């Protein structure tokens, strides 16, 4: 089951009962997750900019006729945390740890709650939610999110898609220690069905397996 706006900028796939996966094209895609709950709905970063991040938000709320109230930010670069403004405006609270909050402000980008802990559990009705912040990789302060009613992984931009031989930006990144970082996620969640990358197709655990071939 997949929706799509007449553009084809924006499409929201199901991956099972309350679980979404939204992905938006900046032609870069963007992966990102929309949790229907019953008090609302929760989504896993928004989108580019604040434009495709609105239309997102629009297009969810029309289909579950209920609001947007949380969004964690798990990085502080535009596919992650582009419709900042956007959210603010709306009373959407932006969760995030506090490094990406001083490292959205030094983006040009509004700040972010900086709430978020080494690990911190959400619970949003009946759907549980957890952030884990592994170390450096991608970007100094990439977290990824766990669903653990589902052992769904959000590996954000830690971690690559199937088909992809590029690291992406390796700018802003740390290389060396990008390994080190993924293998804290492989040692601290042992049995992961799904694993959703930060651009590409739904995998498994492969796909950390892959990105840790990929950084060799
Ligand atoms: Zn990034």
């Amino acid at each position: 089951t997949v929706i799509k706006n007449e553009t084809g900028t924006i499409s929201i796939s199901q991956l099972n009962k309350n679980v979404w996966v939204h992905t938006e094209l900046g032609a870069v895609p963007s992966n990102g997750l929309v949790l229907n709950t019953s008090k609302g709905l929760v989504l896993v970063d928004s989108s580019w900019d604040d434009k495709l991040t609105k239309e997102l938000i629009e297009m969810v709320e029309k289909k579950f006729q209920k609001r947007v109230t949380d969004v964690i930010i798990t990085h502080a670069h535009a596919d992650c945390i582009g419709g900042i403004k956007t959210l603010k405006e709306r009373g959407i609270k932006a969760h995030s740890t506090a490094l990406t909050a001083e490292l959205a402000k030094k983006n040009g980008y509004e700040e972010p709650l900086g709430d978020l802990q080494t690990v911190t559990n959400l619970k949003f009705g009946n759907m549980k939610v957890e952030t884990f912040y592994p170390g450096k990789g991608h970007t100094e302060d990439n977290i990824v999110v766990w669903l653990p009613q589902y052992n769904i992984l959000v590996g954000g931009c830690l971690v690559k898609s199937t088909s992809a031989k590029d690291l992406g930006n390796v700018a802003d990144a740390y290389v060396n220690e990008w390994s080190t970082s993924i293998e804290n996620v492989l040692k601290r969640y042992r049995n992961i069905n799904a694993v959703v990358p930060g651009h590409g197709e739904v995998g498994d655990k492969g796909l950390l397996l892959h990105t840790l071939d990929l950084l060799k």
